[PDB]
């Protein structure tokens, strides 16, 4: 059947924007991010129960996961990760803590967003053990992975354990490469990422194509980020292009292209990050929703979608 996922990341710092986010257009919501403290306990700064209560009242079928780690972790958090998963004898208590967090907060799964250097030697054993805990409790286990790099510390059993993966098909350049002044999330980069993970023997259905609701401003040597919402505030005439001088993002036509491509080549679309959108008429989440509906794909089945599915 014509169906697709629409997986949205929501940062803790975005919680006061949830009344503007159309959760009826998502199938999955990832709350970002929880991280371990010095004691092996998962810390989340924010009223996650209030958020999930509200979200489930908007879309009672949404699948809500806690996302772990994330792109921005402190040296202390990264060291706690390494201490907890790189020594197999430290994993047991941490794993129980993760499972109890999922139960205590009535969540549907866990998303692993350990990135780059935080993908340490214990990653695969951690994933395999956590996978069993969650499978046995009928919960999801997913991961966000880089566009076109296979980390040595992600073995095949771990990679295949995930219910699906979220390809981070963006950040091809950024503030860490301030002289590569160009698009950070081109259509070609997205296609490269999908093809790459298929070459890793991940089936199409288990791929989710990430798209960015932000861009980078290379005007000065210090590169800054701009949300799509901020770009539209600068002018609605910018909604349908990808570049303003040295600012590079994804406008509506390019998001639309990526949705058309995803419909034929992956199991869905992933969004970083929901509260960066332009809420209302120019919304990129709306572009995704409308395009999947026009293609006759079921996503949420709400708010106009999947009428004749």
């Amino acid at each position: 059947s014509k169906k697709a996922r629409v997986v949205g990341y929501l940062s803790a710092d975005s919680f006061d924007k949830i009344t503007s986010i159309e959760f009826c257009k998502l199938t999955h919501l990832n709350i970002a991010f929880a991280n371990p403290d010095k004691n092996g306990n998962l810390v989340f700064d924010g009223d996650i129960d209030a958020v999930t209560k509200y979200v489930r009242s908007v879309n009672s079928n949404i699948v809500i996961s806690i996302s772990l780690a994330g792109g921005v972790i402190s040296t202390e958090q990264a060291a706690n990760w390494s201490l907890l998963i790189d020594k197999p004898e430290n994993r047991p208590a941490f794993m129980q803590n993760i499972s109890k967090f999922v139960t205590d907060h009535n969540l549907d799964g866990v998303d692993v967003d350990l990135e780059w250097d935080a993908v340490t030697s214990g990653y695969s054993g951690f994933v395999v053990e956590l996978r069993k805990e969650l499978t046995d409790r009928k919960k999801l286990l997913t991961a966000a992975l880089p566009n076109n790099t296979r980390f040595v510390n992600i073995n095949s059993e771990a990679l295949n354990a995930f219910d699906f993966i979220n390809i981070m098909a963006y950040d091809s350049t950024g503030p860490w490469s301030p002289n590569k002044i160009e698009q950070h999330s081109s259509f070609e980069f997205a296609k490269e990422g999908v093809e790459f993970w298929k070459k890793q023997n991940v089936p199409s259905e288990k791929l989710t194509l990430g798209v960015p609701f932000y861009g980078y401003n290379f005007t000065y040597p210090e590169v800054t980020s701009s949300t799509f919402g901020e770009i539209i505030q600068a002018g609605t005439q910018f909604a349908d292009q990808d570049e303003i001088g040295k600012i590079y993002y994804n406008g509506r036509p390019t998001i639309l292209k990526k949705v058309e491509y995803a419909s034929q080549n992956t199991g869905g679309i992933m969004i970083w990050e929901l509260a960066q959108d332009s809420f209302g008429e120019y919304s990129l989440l709306e572009v995704i929703h409308k395009k999947y509906t026009d293609l006759k794909y079921k996503t949420s089945g709400m708010c106009g979608n999947a009428h004749h599915h």
